[PDB]
């Protein structure tokens, strides 16, 4: 195995397009993901979706 | 009275209908009432009811 010197991460959640790449080499001190609020989670009992 | 050894039940909900029949005679040990879930009530007070 050989790809040392990269940090190496793997998608496992179905969002790869292969059709697209192989694989993405970057510098990661250049990307930057804000999270603005994680994942919350409320429960619906009295909504109504869509109209009409 | 004559209607003798019989548990005799009278409908009064207005459920009966006097068009179909004047009584049923049953082995009561072979109907059953399945109740899943007795009757409850839910306050909703957001809701929607209807459309248009």
């Amino acid at each position: 195995g050989s790809f040392l010197g990269f940090n190496t991460h793997f998608n496992r959640n179905g969002a790869w397009s292969p059709e697209s790449a192989v694989a993405f080499i970057a510098d990661s001190s250049r990307v930057k993901i804000g999270v603005r609020q994680d994942i919350t989670v409320k429960f619906l009992d009295q909504a109504t979706l869509g109209t009409g």
